[PDB]
């Protein structure tokens, strides 16, 4: 159980919607696979933030409405975070709150 980080300001996109405009509104933490990468997830705070939102910027609502969706969209969120981080790795994604409009 490592160190659980949470990103404070809320996520919020636009998905994709070819018939209307429809919202996603995120509160994501994340869970840090040791205590060195806390300072390196405060330092690439913006490099986090510019991957989250094209992750869930790119879904659609049908994609994102069951568990195996946003299952999906953990994995997704884990596996790009994890490519370019170097002193530790991302455990979990959890959202604390998650809603579309």
């Amino acid at each position: 159980l490592g160190p659980l980080y949470a990103i404070d300001a809320p996520f919020a996109v636009n998905l994709v919607s070819q018939n209307g405009r429809r919202y996603l509104k995120a509160s994501i933490s994340l869970e840090l696979s040791n205590e060195k990468l806390l300072n390196e997830v405060k330092v690439k705070d913006t490099a986090i933030k510019d991957t989250i939102i094209e992750i869930l910027s790119s879904k659609s609502v049908e994609e994102v409405v069951t568990n195996k969706g946003k299952n999906k969209l953990k994995d997704e969120i884990k596996s790009h975070l994890n490519s370019f981080l170097i002193d530790g790795f991302i455990k979990n994604v959890f959202f604390t709150d998650f809603i579309i409009q």
